[PDB]
């Protein structure tokens, strides 16, 4: 319950605060932004991975769970990282990436050794067939799901990267060697998991051909292994062994689940995780269709409350392109931003904050595919380039749909990389930080980052907004997106004009009192409460006794 009130604030460390100017954000560089974190109001913060890695899928690529990345720091800079998160009354939860390991991962480089060792089953092998790869998968970074191993003469499989070879859960000796180093992660008092990839554990046994209509190369694989029948037999074992014995959080990352399927993900009675990431909003690829937005938040929003489950809401994390570009509008930058920040974070769950959504951080365009450095796009820029298509096509998909635009370095400042960093970051700041950064916008009442502090705030002073119940309002509205939360005697009425223009709108309303709890425009003294004059992404939240 202290987890169903929290706000939780997610960081991409390798790109939050440089201490020592590399160029790559660290450990330290989290530490001395704490205030922050602290001074917005933040409960729980989920740190991306920090663990030894080769970084071809930055952090995603583990070579020990047990050890620190040597980018980021030691152990020591960690043990003091919790400390410093724990004395200041927050909570901090770690990624738990178990559905692969890094190729440089002492169990794979046994596993691969030789055709028989004790490691071997620990991953996916199946000799080819028919002089190719045992199936026509493909990885989700493109190109194939199996990468032949010279010297043991079979491929093995990676639904991510080359470098990241899938574990094998159908091991006991996997699952168990899983668990203990679960267990001594919990032992050091983290506050629990975000659980990595964990729809795509169980593979499909024997892992057939899947259907090729259109005669690709490789198939989309995802009927393969993403949320296949047989997962939840580990996922219960998961639960029993590990996170049950403590007083944690645990949201799971779980594509292709939908809110009639999230049953045994996140029931109050059986589920195994508090909480879900779902996928459903964030692949709604001109102007939104606002409506399809509200059938799916709604969907979510009325399912879990009949099963008694509660949601994770978020529009923004490493894996998306960013929300003012993906939900609003870079015309009405700052009031897009805010718009959509009433509209996610006050329906019934426990809002995420991906670093630099609180500041209404955009979308970056680089013309150098050297500029970039996602694995995934890197590998279809190779791909597509070579069957064909324009330097400009593809850079188009890299702008529009790339998580590199979520990665650019935090923007603190207008100083040098806006104060990310005294060296040459990693991957460049994007340039409109002189526009868009933290310590303008701590001085402007205004500014996004303080539209944040104010929604965690009534959040906080507010109970409706936490256990209150959801309702769709004016469904049939293209541009307001509208909807109540009701707590016994208090109703929160939550409007937001979704769209670029004026809009007009009949205040939906039965009230002893009502009082404006957040508004991202002036009131104007003429306008009646009945007939609101919306401007572009104007919101309001109203109380009603
Ligand atoms: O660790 C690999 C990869 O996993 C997560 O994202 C996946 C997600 O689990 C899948 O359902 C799939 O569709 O693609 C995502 C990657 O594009 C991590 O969040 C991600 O950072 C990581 O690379
Ligand atoms: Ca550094
Ligand atoms: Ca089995
Ligand atoms: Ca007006």
């Amino acid at each position: 319950k202290w987890w169903k009130e929290a706000v939780a604030y997610q960081i991409y460390p390798r790109s939050f605060m440089d201490s020592n100017g590399d160029g790559i954000g660290d450990i330290q560089g989290v530490i001395s932004k704490l205030d922050y974190l602290s001074d917005l109001g933040i409960d729980v913060i989920w740190i991306c991975p920090i663990y030894q890695s080769p970084n071809d899928d930055n952090g995603y690529d583990i070579s020990d769970y047990k050890d620190i990345m040597k980018d980021f720091g030691t152990m020591e800079d960690f043990d003091e990282l919790l400390d410093e998160v724990h004395h200041r009354g927050m909570k901090l939860i770690m990624d738990l990436v178990i559905n692969h390991t890094s190729d440089e991962h002492p169990w794979f480089l046994e596993s691969r050794s030789a055709k028989e060792n004790p490691y071997r089953d620990y991953y996916i092998w199946h000799e080819g067939k028919d002089g190719k790869e045992p199936n026509n998968w493909e990885s989700i970074f493109s190109g194939s799901a199996w990468e032949f191993d010279e010297k043991t003469k079979e491929y093995y499989m990676h639904v991510f990267s080359k470098k990241q070879p899938d574990l094998n859960w159908e091991n006991e000796k996997v699952r168990h060697e899983l668990y203990e180093m679960v267990n001594w992660w919990l032992d050091k008092g983290i506050d629990g998991f975000r659980v990595d990839a964990i729809s795509h554990i169980k593979k499909v046994a024997g892992f057939p051909d899947l259907p090729n209509p259109e005669k690709l190369d490789y198939v989309p694989s995802f009927e393969g292994h993403m949320n296949r029948p047989g997962i939840q037999e580990h996922l219960k074992e998961l639960k029993e062994k590990t996170f049950a014995k403590y007083d944690i959080m645990t949201v799971g990352q779980a594509n292709g689940v939908t809110s009639d399927s999230a049953d045994e993900w996140v029931a109050e009675d059986g589920g195994n995780f508090n909480m879900i990431f779902q996928f459903e909003h964030m692949g709604l690829w001109k102007p939104l269709d606002l409506i399809e937005l509200k059938t799916i938040l709604t969907n979510w929003q009325n399912g879990l409350e009949k099963i008694n489950g509660w949601n994770a809401l978020y529009l923004e994390n490493h894996d998306q392109i960013r929300s003012v570009n993906k939900f609003g509008s870079t015309a009405y930058r700052v009031e897009s931003a805010k718009c959509l920040a009433a509209l996610y974070f006050l329906m019934k769950g426990t809002p995420f904050i991906y670093q630099g959504q609180e500041l209404g951080m955009t979308n970056v365009k680089f013309d150098s595919i050297d500029d970039y450095d996602d694995v995934g796009m890197i590998n279809y820029y190779r791909i597509q380039r070579e069957k064909g298509d324009s330097h400009d096509e593809i850079m188009k998909v890299i702008w529009e749909t790339g998580r590199d635009n979520s990665r650019t370095p935090m923007q603190w400042n207008t100083e040098k990389n806006a104060g990310f960093s005294t060296g040459n970051p990693w991957m460049k700041v994007n340039p409109n930080y002189v526009d868009i950064n933290v310590e303008e916008q701590k001085s402007d009442k205004n500014s996004v980052l303080n539209f944040y502090k104010q929604l965690i705030k009534i959040r906080k002073q507010h109970d409706v907004l936490v256990y209150g119940t959801y309702k769709l309002l004016a469904e049939e509205d293209s541009a307001i997106y509208a909807y109540t939360r009701t707590l016994e005697g208090k109703t929160a009425v939550v409007i937001c004009n979704m769209s670029p223009n004026n809009q007009t709108f009949e205040f939906p309303s039965s009230f002893t009192n009502i009082e404006v709890l957040i508004h991202n425009y002036p009131l104007d003294k003429n306008e009646t409460l009945e007939q609101c004059t919306l401007h572009p992404y104007e919101t309001r939240v109203y109380l009603i006794s």
